[PDB]
């Protein structure tokens, strides 16, 4: 029997187009391009023609299809894209059943308590050099796949690590005073919490709220104080910011102003209410979703690559031109990329061992009872991989992507499939490179990267990385913004209101009534680059103007000051755009002698104004338990255990676990596997084009090839010789 | 009949044949045509089309009428181009006007008989009157003039002629002003050169066997108040040879230390300096791929199967809410001009002009043959006249659309310059996106339109963006590319003796071959009328203050706001942390806020940022090219003020340009203000870009604030 072929093909997430001059529907779905007229007993898959039993039949101006069409087209095998991995990749994330297993041997243990609950179940990583060996040499990893198993019992840590390949508990350590990550049940909690609040009720009746009921209540984390919140340290807390929900899709734009309630997780109560002087709530309808918009007629444009790929899929492991990866999902962090290498005339040189999202921040500047401790630690206390966002086809990724399923396990224990997670896709990005002598033949080719793109939303804001692979060799990591803007509700309706200028002292008056309290959006990369090996050294290049003392009319010269950076302390610093800082191999040359070096540049760019460093007095709390925020560059030895730039544990930390923890021994870093992070920020005030809803913005940080090659990368494989 | 492919490939459209669906879909630009073997009708731009004669298949060969394309392409169907029935007063002279214009200096007694051209451009009405046109369809009532710059010898006249009552208006001799470099000065010096027995001795002595192989390079002189020894009033030009080996790149054979000075007028060497005799690098190193074979890739295409969202009659483009007017000069490249968003149907001013407002490419090394190294790439060289035609689908994607563009040659004859600019509309990510938890997710993708504009000066490719944004931000992005100017050397690797001084002043990219240090400086001319011809420029910087509000807070995140009132004080460094508005005092959006433009001179760049001029404040460039050294510019606006190294920056003894406009501090408040943006790249080479460099960019940006009242890409209210 058959089925209609375009409410299927929609449903299967396949991109339909009918041309009716040539009688032809063109299909597209990832690797898969596909062409197929009714009737014809064969179509075509990437170029290459597929027979067809049952043909698609035109009935009555509708196409159908046999039941089994998508599969016999789209897995029959003429797509490239993906290929079957034969050996198991040592990185793979923890399948399904890794998740499962891991789960059953922590409840196998006589101290396993039934509320508890899994902030992170990830691969515990095999030692570095088996990986490389296993990328390099293909040489097995004779190391048992083992698994960490971060516990949270009612808001007490366990960390336990379990041996997957022999089935048994391995460890079992609780982490005293760390809290744990907010967790999605946390969320419900806290709204039902408020909803059966007598008070919070009677405090938002007389805030001019009528029906309660309507009342959408979002967790923050409290941060750390030193008790000047008044805040047991002990206790496992959330502050809770209020909106009303007016059915425009958008409670954001409804703030309930100067109303804080403070809850205990564990004993399930509000533990405290912070109420400020009363401010109307912002009623007007704002939806961003267009229902109240006119959908303006565009043209179509599409992206396409008749043929399929240039790049290939392998189980994880991705292969386009020079470029060897493998792709992995964390939780906590999202994407790492892994076993980076780049092919250089047959030898396959080593870049990076392993690249991520470090950790980030989005911290507030408005001092007021609902803003003062606002602080979000997107990854760290939410976690981003969990609430990766699906890439919406063909709007978050060009026509021409594929889009990646990734698994990782939810807060219970059970495996969670996240449908079209990453997407991969080629672009066109202008000349690679050209020169036109003139009166000669014109040179130029054109320039392709390849992009790994991932999405993560974590309340009101969705954010957006690009890991950008050049041809040639260069590295482009881009973090874009959007969402919608946290707001304060102010009694302005103007800048020519009497309160106007109070209430715009901390952030612009974006809307009536509505202020986008200023805030900065701060990104920190963690690259464990190995140029070209492992032992590399951190060198800087200032470019700078000197008397010119070789005789001629010049007064000065431009020369370069060029020296090592020993140790972590000094490595972590500013960056200054105009200066170059390398990461080089001080065993290894190209063929002019040069050490083979990777260019670090934290600050290529931005769209929002760029932050300079943390907008706080160095006094601050946040300002000391976070120092990865005030410095662009940071360099230190690789260890295991040292991942996150906020440092493992950061709710209510009371003291830098992470980069300021990493340095502090202020290790030696002359020849030795170092780790780079990059820190890259933007201040963000805000602005009417911003709301309802904000354009991306975008941040750019680049890596490339200094002396790393010893030509033009692309220019191609030499003909003779 | 006429054969298909063959009549198609000359016409210069893609013919792709697709056997599974016997049918060609043919490309050119806008037209997007499909067509099938026996039909009676095609398509163009997703639109039928009744086929006088149908294409016909000939022993597997396709054939179509004599009249095909004609009937086909200019059927009407392709809508991207339309009849300008009444012309903007921007459009540059024609070809006619070009030719009129010079007969008309001609006929004149005080032309001489072998007078050059160096600029023969339009000379534009009022600023007042073309806006009305733009905004009210008002005619502008003043005859087509135009600045005819010509060249006697070496001496700079400029005249202005009426074109409409086909007249000569004035005639005047330049004092001093010296001429910028014309094409017949290159042939004119390399010819020079091989008549010099002096010069052929000296290259002798420096191992060159076959003085026919050498390769000249003519560069400006610049001045040094007499320090290089060179006389003032002389049009001189000084020469850096190459050898000639055979590999399509005599860059990469430099003859270092020996540079000669020549007179033009004299036409003759006038002083020859050699320094040390180096040997000339000789190994091959082409970057023609004669010696390279590309790796297979599989085909990729960016189509529009129904034509375009922009429209283009006569210059004047239209895309989404965006207007503006794009034409070409000589010396500059593209205008673009009289730049209007439809707000909600109300057409709101943003830019009465903007263009490259000029460059330069200052050197580090203090040596014989770089010590006075400084191109004014657009001042001196004529960045227009030599645009590079853009290779389609290669220097632009393949959905773009070619404009030819028409200029004088320094003879006066019209100039057609095939595919001088590109225009095309490119997906770039998600305009903006909100996934909230449990709820449909809402993203709109964002579509960008880019006018890119190559240049190519001696070595160097430059590539110019102008990207207009839905939302109302607009961008200018600079690409750098091309052949490195390098400096012979002896050292082959780092650890030669002479390593360390002969990478002083650059890096060893090459055995003997340093890629001397420089600087990459750009600078663009942004008359931007914000809502309105009378603006301010108003700071907004980013601090952080102590806190007085109560609570645990000890500081807060605000801003110090101030306006800059000005000339003087809005010479300044662009610091990226901080904000920087041309505003509108006279209108505000529905929050009462000054409807205002964000200009970020810095958005970023992929080789390290010039923080200023590397240079010591006494050098003479520095005292000539004061724009060099700050980030940003405001000037009152002036007719005659468009270039920020001056008009005559050849030999120039002092600043004629940023420096004279700004000098006499005028105010800013509230008036038409003309903004400036200096943005450039301090370049340390590397091995990666020798042969041929790999394309490097700066972007630059200019965002609405508070122009409009929320998101201007959420749509029209039903
Ligand atoms: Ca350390
Ligand atoms: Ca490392
Ligand atoms: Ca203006
Ligand atoms: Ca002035
Ligand atoms: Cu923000
Ligand atoms: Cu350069």
């Amino acid at each position: 029997h058959m089925v209609p072929m375009d409410k299927t093909l929609k449903e299967f997430g396949a991109d339909v187009q009918w041309d009716d001059y040539a009688q032809l529907f063109t299909l597209i779905k990832d690797g898969a391009y596909v062409k197929v007229k009714p009737g014809a007993q064969t179509a075509i898959v990437n170029g290459q023609p597929l027979a067809l039993q049952v043909p698609v039949v035109m009935k009555d101006n509708k196409a159908w299809v046999s039941d089994t069409f998508i599969n016999d087209v789209f897995q029959s095998g003429l797509d490239q894209t993906f290929q079957v991995e034969k050996r198991p990749h040592p990185l793979n994330a923890l399948t399904a059943d890794e998740i499962k297993q891991a789960v059953e041997i922590v409840k196998a243990s006589a101290d396993f308590k039934p509320n508890t609950r899994f902030t992170e179940i990830s691969l515990l990583p095999p030692d570095k050099e088996a990986v490389w060996a296993f990328a390099l040499e293909n040489k097995p990893v004779d190391q048992p796949r083992k698994a960490d198993v971060i516990m949270l019992d009612g808001k007490h840590i366990i960390e336990a690590v379990v041996d997957l390949q022999n089935n048994k508990l391995l460890s079992w350590q609780p982490i005293k005073d760390a809290h744990g990550m907010v967790l999605l049940d946390d969320f419900a909690s806290v709204q039902n919490i408020i909803n059966n609040s007598e008070e919070f009720a009677a405090a938002v009746k007389k805030r001019g709220i009528t029906d309660a009921k309507k009342v959408i209540t979002t967790p923050l984390t409290v941060g750390y104080f030193d008790g000047k919140d008044g805040l047991k340290q002990d206790a496992r807390l959330l502050k809770v910011i209020s909106y009303l929900d007016v059915g425009d899709g958008n409670y954001w734009a409804h703030p309930i102003e100067n109303l804080v309630a403070v809850v205990d997780l564990e004993q399930k109560k509000i533990v405290k209410i912070e109420e400020g002087p009363v401010v109307p709530v912002p009623m007007t309808a704002r939806p961003f979703d267009g229902r109240d918009r006119v959908a303006p007629a565009v043209k179509p444009m599409q992206i396409i690559e008749p043929e399929g790929k240039n790049y290939t899929i392998t189980g994880d492991m991705i292969h386009w031109r020079n470029w060897d990866f493998h792709l992995s999902m964390n939780s906590r962090v999202g994407p790492m990329i892994s076993t980076v290498t780049y092919n250089d005339n047959g030898t396959k040189r080593k870049v990076m061992y392993e690249g991520s999202l470090g950790g980030m921040i989005v911290p507030y500047g408005d001092p007021d009872i609902g803003w003062y401790f606002k602080a979000y630690l997107n990854s760290g206390d939410y976690g981003m991989g969990t609430l990766t966002s699906p890439i919406a086809r063909g709007k978050d990724a060009p026509s021409n992507a594929v889009l990646l399923n990734e698994t990782i396990a939810d807060y219970t224990g059970v495996p969670m499939e996240i449908p079209r997670a990453i997407a991969v896709f080629e672009r066109y990005a202008g000349p690679e490179y050209k020169h036109q002598e003139m009166g000669q033949p014109n040179v130029s080719t054109e320039r392709r990267e390849l992009v790994v793109r991932w999405i993560s939303t974590v309340g009101n804001y969705d954010y957006i990385f690009d890991w950008i692979f050049h041809e040639n060799g260069t590295i482009g990591i881009d973090a874009g913004a959007t969402g919608i803007e946290a707001v304060k509700g102010v009694k302005a309706k103007t800048m020519h209101d009497e309160t106007a200028k109070d209430d715009t002292r901390y952030g612009t008056l974006i809307d009536h009534n509505i202020v986008g309290t200023t805030h900065q959006h701060i990104y920190n990369f963690r690259l464990d680059l190995d140029v070209d090996g492992e032992n590399n050294s951190l060198v800087a290049m200032d470019p700078v103007v000197k008397p010119n003392t070789a005789g001629g009319p010049r007064t000065s010269t431009m020369q370069v000051n060029q020296y090592n950076i020993g140790n972590e302390q000094d490595a972590a610093q500013k960056f200054d755009p105009g200066t170059i800082r390398l990461l080089s191999n001080p065993n290894k040359e190209n063929r002019m002698g040069n050490p083979v070096s990777y260019q670090i540049i934290p600050y290529a760019g931005g769209t929002h104004p760029v932050a300079k460093g943390a907008q706080f007095a160095p006094d601050e709390w946040i300002y000391h338990r976070l120092s990865f925020m005030d410095k662009q560059l940071w360099v230190t030895r690789y260890h295991p255990g040292e991942r996150f730039p906020e440092g493992k544990y950061p709710n209510r930390s009371t003291h830098d676990t992470g980069l300021g923890q990493y340095s502090k021994d202020n290790e030696s870093l002359d020849n030795t596997d170092a780790v780079v992070w990059m820190t890259t920020g933007t201040t963000h005030v805000a602005r009417a084009e911003e709301w309802p809803i904000m354009p991306t913005e975008w941040v750019h940080t680049l890596l490339k090839p200094w002396n790393f090659f010893d030509e033009t990368p692309t220019l191609g494989a030499l003909k003779k010789d």
